[PDB]
């Protein structure tokens, strides 16, 4: 002994599965979480999953010799439309090494130096609109940080102008993007998909569908023409091959890899650049730290790749951000072999762990006590910080790819930001947040007046 496992409330038949008929399933389950402690058990109709909430358990599941990424019921649904993608696929299934291999260079120091000036151009977009706003007006900030996301990817990525900030409403591909992410929450709380009932459904899903691989169309063929080509991720989905294997992608999987890094590339970095201005306004002090390193590092009209690098401050502003609200909140692991963990608990081949990250973030025994407070001077020694205690990018080989792409485009953009406007919270907001899979905050608007510096170029 050993344990043995706390589970939450059940309902006969469905078990857990009426605990998440809600529209924030997440935030639930931290609440169960808060509760029952490190450990829980969750079990729907015919599918059981423990999720862990603290660290001395998750570094454990982190150990790549004894669990492995886990397609959880959410990314099977996602699979759907991302298909095999780098997200979807299992780590042993030929298309995710081939591709991670392919794709890799896409996101070596020497892209990103390159898709810097691209970076500023969606940002320079931003600003221009904020410094464009009459007096009377107000920001709607992640509809404009998916506005500044979606178009940065895009363009660093396809070279392909989504012009967000042509459009007062969203884009047609978020708009569908939602939809489908929406109805992939959806089907995790119904366990009876056959039903008529849901016949409307799975029609608009498709229709949604259709609206994403008609876009992929386009990004494709403006890259068959083109000529002054560029030497970005799409041009090594097309010319790359995996010296592994010896071989190219195939058109199936490249499509798939478009709709992949056209959303888990901009959709969780809109959420980061939302909860961070959020974080800065309920905390006006470190927003004023924020603002000064911004101030005394950005003396040019437009910043450079090392001067974005020399944003400290902002950085650990960032982090402290993916801390208290980590935007891809959840990931799966499977136990490779029968394997006991922690000392405490046996689990089968095969079993379910899902570390439930913005709880790891909570940890007592690890961040101190003050844990619900907004602090980015945590992160100023890292080397405190024990091993797998901060996941926000996920874990081992399985970990983002586009990391730094988040961080980089993330800190010129809120570093910009704050060298060029003071932000107030007109409305005192209070946060709502969304649950589409990832978490976003809801209604959150600001007003910002401009400090009237000069901008525009490169
Ligand atoms: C704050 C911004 C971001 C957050 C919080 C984030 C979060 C994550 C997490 C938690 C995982 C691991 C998933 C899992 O274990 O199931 C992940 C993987 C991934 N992310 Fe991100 N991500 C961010 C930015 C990006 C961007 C900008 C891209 C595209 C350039 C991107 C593309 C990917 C891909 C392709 C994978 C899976 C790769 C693989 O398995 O090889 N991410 N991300
Ligand atoms: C942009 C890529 C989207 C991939 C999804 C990343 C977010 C992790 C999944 C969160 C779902 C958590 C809800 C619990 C689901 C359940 O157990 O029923």
């Amino acid at each position: 002994t050993i344990k043995e496992m706390p589970q939450p409330k059940t309902f006969g038949e469905l078990k857990n599965l009426p605990l998440l008929n809600t529209d924030k399933p997440v935030q639930a389950l931290m609440k169960i979480a808060d509760e029952l402690g490190e450990i829980f058990k969750f079990e729907a109709p015919g599918r059981v999953t423990r999720y862990l909430s603290s660290q001395r358990l998750i570094k454990e599941a982190c150990d790549e010799s004894r669990f492995d990424k886990n397609l959880s019921q959410a990314l099977k649904f996602v699979r759907d439309f991302f298909g095999d993608g780098l997200f979807t696929s299992w780590t042993h299934e030929k298309n995710w090494k081939k591709a991670h291999n392919i794709l890799l260079p896409s996101f070596s120091q020497q892209a990103m130096k390159g898709y810097h000036a691209m970076m500023v151009d969606i940002a320079v977009q931003l600003v221009q609109k904020w410094e464009r706003l009459n007096a009377d007006e107000h920001i709607e900030v992640p509809e404009d940080m998916t506005r500044l996301t979606l178009d940065t990817i895009g363009l660093c990525g396809f070279n392909y102008r989504f012009n967000s900030f042509y459009r007062d409403q969203p884009h047609p591909f978020i708009t569908s993007m939602v939809r489908a992410l929406d109805e992939a929450m959806n089907k995790l709380q119904r366990a009876n998909p056959d039903d008529p009932a849901y016949d409307e459904n799975k029609r608009q899903f498709q229709e949604d569908i259709k609206v994403m691989n008609d876009l992929v169309d386009k990004i494709i063929a403006d890259r068959k023409a083109s000529g002054e080509q560029s030497d970005d991720l799409l041009t090594h989905m097309l010319n790359g091959k995996d010296p592994e294997t010896g071989e190219p992608l195939d058109d199936e999987n490249i499509r798939y890899q478009i709709i992949t890094f056209l959303i888990a590339g901009h959709e969780t970095t809109s959420g980061l650049l939302s909860f961070a201005l959020y974080f800065l306004v309920k905390n006006p002090h470190v927003l004023q730290k924020a603002a000064e390193e911004a101030a005394r590092v950005l003396v040019d009209p437009v910043p450079s790749y090392k001067q974005v690098k020399q944003l400290k401050y902002v950085g650990m502003v960032l982090n402290e951000a993916l801390r208290l609200w980590p935007t891809a909140p959840a990931f799966s692991l499977y136990a490779k072999e029968d394997t006991v963990l922690g000392g405490e608990y046996p689990l089968e081949k095969g079993d379910e762990l899902m570390v439930l990250i913005p709880q790891l973030h909570r940890d007592k025994t690890i961040w101190g006590d003050d844990v619900e407070e907004f602090r980015p001077e945590r992160f100023e020694n890292p080397s405190a910080i024990p091993q797998h205690a901060f996941k926000p990018f996920g874990n081992g080989q399985r970990a983002c790819i586009g990391q730094q792409f988040a961080l980089h485009e993330a800190t010129l953009v809120l570093g910009m930001m704050l060298k060029h406007f003071d932000f107030e919270d007109h409305t005192n907001y209070e946060l709502d947040i969304k649950e589409t899979l990832t978490l976003k905050p809801e209604g959150f608007v600001v007003k910002a007046k401009s400090k009237k510096i000069p901008l525009g170029g490169i």
